[PDB]
C-alpha cells in the first residue's frame, strides 16, 4: 500500500533506443492509459533513450495523467559485458530487477515497447504468483503452420525443459519483494556471468535466461490470453488477448510498421493521437 502512494498501483518499465521503437512506446504508453483509471507509473531505463523522447515526457504525463521516473544504473564492471547494443539492451531487461528500482517499490510490470495494450494492468498487478518472483506467457503453439520455428520444441531446449513452458520475455510481472527475498537478481546476474563465458551460449538473452533458471527460480507461467503475437498464435485467439506484441515472424519477414499497421485497429489511432500532441508542444515551446 506504502508503494501504491509513493509511486502508483501500476508500475510498468520498458527499454526502447531508436525513433521507431520510441514511436511505440508513446503508443504502448498511451494504450494503457486508455485501459485503466487506476493510477500509473512508468519507468525508463535513460541511457537509451533519444533526448526528444525525454523532453516529451513530462508533456505526455501531463496529457494522460502518468508519473514516471528515468533510472540510470551503470553495467558492474565484474559483469560479462555486452558489446551487441540489442545484447546490452536485452541485459537491462532481465538482470538488474532488483536494483533499477528504489526498495519502497513492490511490483513492477515489463511491458515492451512495441506493445499493445487491450486490458487494465491492475489485473496483472493482481496476478496470483504464489511465491514465484516473476510470472512470463508461454511461446504459443496455436499456431500449427509455425511448428519449424519453434525451437524450443526440438534439440537442447526440449530436452532441457522436460515439458516446461518455454516462455516469451515480451511481458513480465516482477514481484520486487519476493525477487529481493528470493536473491533473484544476484543468482540471474552470477548465472549469466558463467554462462555467457560460451559466446554462443543464451542466444536471446532476455529470454533464455529466465527460462534456463525455471527450475531454481520460479517462473509463474500467465494465463497465454496476457501475450499475444501473431507468429506464434493463433487468429481465433486474438480477440481474448490481453495485450499484443510484434514479434518478429521469421518466415514472413513482413516489417514492423506493416505488422503493427494491419494486425492492431486501433495503434493508427493512438499514433494519430500522440502526433496531435506532438504539434501541439511544438507550438507551445518553438
Ligand atoms: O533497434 C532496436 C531493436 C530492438 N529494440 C528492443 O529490443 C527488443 C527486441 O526487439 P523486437 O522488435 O521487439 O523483436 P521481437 O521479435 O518483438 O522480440 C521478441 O523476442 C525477444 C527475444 O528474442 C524479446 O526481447 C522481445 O520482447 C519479444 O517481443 C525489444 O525490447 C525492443 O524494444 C530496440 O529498442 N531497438
Ligand atoms: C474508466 O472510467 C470511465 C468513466 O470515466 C469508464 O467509462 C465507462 O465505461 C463503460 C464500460 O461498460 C461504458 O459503458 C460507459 O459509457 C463509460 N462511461 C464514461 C462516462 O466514459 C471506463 O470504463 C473505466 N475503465 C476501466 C477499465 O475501469
Ligand atoms: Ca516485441
Amino acid at each position: 500500500s506504502v508503494s501504491k502512494t509513493e509511486h502508483a498501483e501500476i508500475n510498468i518499465f520498458s527499454v526502447a533506443s531508436g525513433h521507431l521503437y520510441e514511436r511505440m512506446l508513446n503508443i504502448m504508453m498511451a494504450s494503457v492509459m486508455h485501459h485503466t483509471n487506476h493510477t500509473v507509473k512508468f519507468w525508463f531505463i535513460e541511457q537509451f533513450l533519444s533526448p526528444s523522447f525525454k523532453d516529451f515526457i513530462p508533456h505526455m504525463a501531463a496529457e494522460y495523467g502518468f508519473k514516471y521516473e528515468m533510472v540510470t544504473y551503470k553495467w558492474p564492471h565484474w559483469l560479462r559485458q555486452q558489446k551487441e547494443k540489442q545484447r546490452e539492451i536485452w541485459g537491462y531487461k532481465i538482470l538488474f530487477l532488483d536494483v533499477l528500482f528504489p526498495l519502497s517499490l513492490d511490483k513492477v510490470i515489463f511491458v515492451d515497447a512495441d506493445q499493445i495494450v487491450r486490458t487494465d494492468m491492475y489485473d496483472l498487478v493482481e496476478h496470483p504468483l504464489d511465491g514465484a518472483p516473476y510470472g512470463f506467457a508461454p511461446m504459443c503453439d496455436s499456431r500449427v503452420e509455425m511448428e519449424g520455428y519453434r525451437f524450443w520444441k526440438t534439440g537442447y531446449w526440449a530436452n532441457y525443459l522436460k515439458g516446461k513452458p518455454y516462455h516469451i520475455s515480451a511481458l513480465y510481472v516482477v514481484d520486487l519483494q519476493r525477487f529481493r527475498e528470493l536473491a533473484a537478481g544476484d543468482r540471474l546476474r552470477q548465472q549469466y556471468h558463467a554462462l555467457s563465458a560460451d559466446p554462443n551460449s543464451l542466444a536471446n538473452l532476455d529470454q533464455d535466461l529466465p527460462n534456463h533458471m525455471q527450475f531454481t527460480i520460479p517462473i509463474a507461467t500467465l494465463p497465454q490470453e496476457w501475450l499475444w503475437c501473431e507468429t506464434w498464435c493463433s487468429d481465433e485467439t486474438l480477440k481474448d488477448a490481453r495485450t499484443i506484441d510484434l514479434c518478429n515472424n521469421p518466415m514472413t519477414k513482413e516489417p514492423k510498421l506493416d505488422r503493427a499497421r494491419r494486425q492492431v485497429p486501433e495503434w493508427t489511432k493512438y499514433d494519430e493521437e500522440i502526433a496531435e500532441l506532438a504539434r501541439r508542444v511544438r507550438e507551445g515551446t518553438k
